[PDB]
């Protein structure tokens, strides 16, 4: 599992950009800045308040669209640097109805589109601009800029990009 897809069979035709570009459409901003942090807009990890095996997260402007961040992904709240989710990033799920997370994982009602073998790790030394810290912040701002280029790291080698389809990456993994 050094990379994988899975979706919902009404993307096999998209771009890779372009569900993307759709889910940060109606994901909105979930606006995670100074003044306006709340219970609402923070998400919550699976397997501790602050570290875990999944972190997650639903629109505050549909109330419904959701990642799903997945590997091994500690927290620092207030620790040495201020504010910077570092750990391990092994996959991303994107789609409609957030549950769980308690006692059972964060699991998405309708999904669309999933990312499996991202192979992604920050340390907790680089800061605010480790990479898996660059890419989930960047999803919770509506801002998928950080996980395409990651994307297209992994995807070059297979001779793709983030503007190929998703079948066309599915055939390519195998
Ligand atoms: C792992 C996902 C998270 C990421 C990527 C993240 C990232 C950030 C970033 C980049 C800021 C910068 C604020 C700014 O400059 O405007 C911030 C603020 C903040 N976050 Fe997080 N955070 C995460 C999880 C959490 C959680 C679970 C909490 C707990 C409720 C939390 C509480 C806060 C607080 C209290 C502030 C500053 C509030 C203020 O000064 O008004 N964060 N976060
Ligand atoms: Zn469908
Ligand atoms: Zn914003
Ligand atoms: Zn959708
Ligand atoms: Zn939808
Ligand atoms: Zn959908
Ligand atoms: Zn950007
Ligand atoms: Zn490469």
């Amino acid at each position: 599992m050094a990379f994988s897809v899975n979706y919902d069979s009404s993307f096999g035709g998209y771009s890779i950009h372009d569900y993307l570009g759709q889910w940060a459409s109606t994901f909105g901003d979930v606006n995670h800045t100074n003044g306006n942090v709340t219970d609402a807009n923070s998400g919550g990890f699976y397997g501790g308040s602050l570290s875990g095996s999944q972190y997650a997260i639903s629109s505050t402007a549909n109330q419904v669209t959701a990642f799903v961040a997945g590997g091994n992904l500690t927290y620092t709240l207030f620790n040495e640097p201020a504010a910077t989710l570092y750990g391990q990033l092994d996959s991303l799920s994107f789609g409609d109805g957030l549950s769980g997370g308690d006692t059972s994982p964060y699991s998405i009602q309708v999904p669309d589109v999933s990312f499996g073998g991202l192979n992604l790790s920050s340390l907790q030394a680089q800061g605010h601009d480790g990479v898996v810290h660059q890419v989930v912040y960047g999803l919770m701002s509506g801002d998928t800029g950080a996980l395409e280029t990651a994307l297209n790291g992994i995807l070059d080698d297979y001779g793709l990009s983030v503007n190929s389809t998703f079948d066309q990456v599915a055939a390519a993994t195998a």
